[PDB]
């Protein structure tokens, strides 16, 4: 689809049999999901944002469907108030910025 | 133009007669640039993101050119790790996400 930016670009994603809301963020190198338990081992990691860093758990090879479009990659899980889909996943669905 | 996301979407902007690199960020509600003096009265403001809140200076009705497109709006200036063009100005230039 085409998504205007009048409001935050929040769309529906699906992880497992769970549907969630997530912000399409061209300003995120990574994908950060809200705290959830995923099976598998992870690696601790520190990601920075506008105000500093937060600690997250890194899981590799997670499948997320974005508006019916599948992407597989690294996801970081931390205490974020909103799911953020970053560039690692957006490139996979052929998402571009156009003006 | 159509911007792909294999790399950070950095573009050249012109503001205050200066050229600068900035990120087209759909995950940002506001536009935040690194410390710089701009003409006009500014007022203190706090904005937050991952890691915390930062103190910034708010300048209203600043003219900024993004890839040849003129935008006149609010620009926040403060300790941001990168120059960010948020939704407030991306809408003025007709920017959308597509996939
Ligand atoms: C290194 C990196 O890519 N960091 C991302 C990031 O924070 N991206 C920021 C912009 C950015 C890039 C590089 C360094 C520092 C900052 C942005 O795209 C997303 N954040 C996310 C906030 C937004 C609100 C929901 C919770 C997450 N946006 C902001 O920090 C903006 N805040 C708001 C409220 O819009 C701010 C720039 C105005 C994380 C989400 C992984």
């Amino acid at each position: 689809p085409q998504i205007t930016l009048w409001q935050r670009p929040l769309v529906t994603i699906k992880i497992g049999g769970q549907l969630k809301e997530a912000l399409l963020d061209t300003g995120a190198d990574d994908t950060v999901l809200e705290e959830m338990s995923l099976p598998g081992r992870w690696k601790p990691k520190m990601i920075g944002g506008i105000g500093g860093f937060i600690k997250v758990r890194q899981y590799d090879q997670i499948l997320i469907e974005i508006c019916g479009h599948k992407a597989i990659g690294t996801v970081l899980v931390g205490p974020t108030p909103v799911n953020i889909i970053g560039r690692n996943l957006l490139t996979q669905i052929g998402c571009t910025l156009n003006f």
